[PDB]
């Protein structure tokens, strides 16, 4: 079974490449599909990835994920921050 987009906007890693999930999966994800979302470590100010997989028509987004806000122009999206070591 197939999953609907779990979020509105996010850059994720799909098969090694960064894509906008809303663009690359504009028509849903297929079973087995796997992406990595980006989350922030706000103490070390670096980003880390958390994988999420479409399993029987459901894809659970990691709890640390935060949706992009166009209004928050002073905030850096997790994907744009230096990666955690």
């Amino acid at each position: 079974g197939s999953c609907k987009l779990p979020v509105k906007k996010a850059t994720v890693v799909y098969q090694g490449e960064r894509v906008k999930i809303q663009e690359k999966f504009k028509n849903g994800m297929l079973h087995g599909d796997k992406v990595s979302f980006f989350c922030k470590n706000k103490e070390k100010k670096c980003s880390y990835t958390e994988d999420a997989q479409c399993i029987d028509g459901t894809i659970e987004v990691p709890k640390c994920f935060k949706e992009h806000s166009s209004l928050a122009f002073w905030k850096t999206d997790a994907s744009d921050v230096k990666p955690c070591a």
